[PDB]
């Protein structure tokens, strides 16, 4: 029993953390392969970064301009290439380390565990989603950038993020490891602010059911509702609507409890309407929004990972 | 900037976690040099976890009663021992991948990450602190004894819990690596309940500075107090005694913000008297206790491990 913001083990990330400098830039780099992986914008002094033009400033580098590292060990750079945002640096050495993995692009609403990096070293490892609006809320200070949010699936890594930017907000964007952006946002710094943050309302519901499973039950009440219903209140209170789509992927979890779907839908209505009255659900004040219904499946069952 | 309930990364403990059977029980160990530790009532059944005699009980277990495996590999057990609480089976191989560690037995209010695992294999990693009643809020289902918690300096493992056991409340109990129980629970399934969860007043402190790092300030006002005026109130909200040693551990917090403490206290006495009044500090709606002053200084200054 017991429900906790639980990221992924972080071993076969850790081993693919290198540090990338280029002049007087140092950030983190992800060596998968004979490939290193990190942010173009480490070509940018601070002045560069108010209006880069990349494939410019690209032209001054050389293989040798990219010292990547290690631990106490130099890699040797012999090719270099910008696809969107991130550089592709080919190294002569493979990465004994590089587990299985995969590039995946997420939607808003799924969650990843981040690894913290600073100099290509761990530093801490966290769950985030990525958020309606396409910021993520992370943990990040200079010399993040370049730190990857991943997923695994017993002994594949999916990487989905890589760290580039911290808006003037406090929240954080980047890009898959394709190098193109979530949501859209830039490497400039600019002015370009976060929309609304909505809340992952299929997500809220996964962890109701959560606290459900593991004996938190004050806020079930007697009512049912609609989708339509639903969404109406969802509305008011900046909830994602509702989809069926959303009624379906909750359903082993309707099935477990037996509490249907749309019935927590009216607790989580009543909740909206009436706020908690100082109670708490699995240890929280607030209606938790980042545990998706796979992520509940999954820490409710005991699911490892090779 | 940004601030996340963050573990360390858990690569260096992933490699020491082994799958230990006895009979018809399946747990986890750790294994460190040529020996791995697990939780004594391996040996129970069921039944016997009401009333076990562990002395009695191992008299009928041999070596080759206690199935080691580290991944698809057995391990070849050589020699076996109680102590206290904790299984030490002596294996004939050193394990290649023991990081440098130390046992340490920490302190109510101090932080530690887990590694949840099931079988021998890691399902997620979280952090956890050390209630001031020695229970902890965790995440562990059967199959879960054994998973350890852990603190990380630089290159050296503390490792300080060993899960053992769920009380009826959902609550954790386990052991330090030497086999004693924090606080007075045993491994027997009896009628042992936990006493006030007190809150880590020194914790909530550090963490309302972290908030102010990062740019969450509304909760400041024009007050100031004592240790002693504060105290009676910490002790209506059970809170615990704020002291002096827990005033100079906050000092490089306030020198960092130059907010004294006794002005944060004071902070904190109106949020106890008056409620968040539906605001948030750090995206949580309560005062947030398992961040320990080092964690926030580690985290607001991106200390990294080796
Ligand atoms: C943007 C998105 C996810 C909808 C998309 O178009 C996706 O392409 C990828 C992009 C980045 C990665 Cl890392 C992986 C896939 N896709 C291709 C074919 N069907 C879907
Ligand atoms: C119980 C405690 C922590 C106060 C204690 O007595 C401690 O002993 C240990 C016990 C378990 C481990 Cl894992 C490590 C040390 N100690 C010895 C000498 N001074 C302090």
């Amino acid at each position: 029993s017991g429900f906790r913001k639980m990221a992924f083990p972080s071993g076969k990330v850790e081993g693919c953390m290198v540090q990338v400098t280029c002049g007087t830039t140092t950030l983190n780099g992800l060596w998968l392969d004979d490939v290193v992986y990190c942010p173009r914008h480490v070509i940018c002094t601070s002045e560069d970064m108010l209006n880069p033009n990349y494939e410019d400033l690209l032209i001054r580098k050389s293989n040798h301009n990219f010292l990547v590292q290690a631990g106490l060990v130099q890699l040797r750079v012999i090719g270099h290439s910008m696809q969107n945002c991130v550089l592709k640096l080919k190294v002569d050495t493979a990465n004994p380390k590089t587990p299985k993995y995969k590039f995946v692009r997420i939607q808003p609403g799924q969650t990843f565990s981040v690894l913290a990096c600073y100099n290509g070293s761990p530093s801490g490892v966290y769950q985030c989603a990525m958020r309606p609006n396409f910021t993520i809320k992370g943990s990040f200070l200079n010399g993040s950038c370049g730190s990857v949010g991943f997923n695994i699936d017993y002994d594949c890594v999916s990487f989905c993020y890589m760290h580039h930017m911290e808006l003037p907000t406090g929240v954080h964007a980047g890009t898959d490891l394709e190098g193109n952006f979530y949501g859209p946002f830039v490497d400039r710094q600019t002015a370009q602010a976060a929309g609304t943050d909505t809340t992952i309302t299929v997500n809220v519901l996964a962890w109701l059911y959560a606290a459900v499973i593991n004996g938190d039950r004050w806020f079930l009440n007697r009512f049912t509702t609609t989708l339509n219903d639903f969404n109406l209140v969802a509305m008011k209170y900046n909830y994602e609507p509702l989809t069926q789509d959303h009624v379906d992927i909750l359903g082993p979890l309707s099935a477990q409890t037996g509490i249907a779907v749309l019935d927590m839908c009216a607790s989580l209505k009543e909740l909206l309407q009436n706020g908690m009255n100082g109670r708490t659900i699995l240890g929280s004040a607030l209606l938790e929004d980042e545990f998706t219904p796979f992520d509940v499946v999954r820490q409710c069952s005991g699911v490892t990972f090779q």
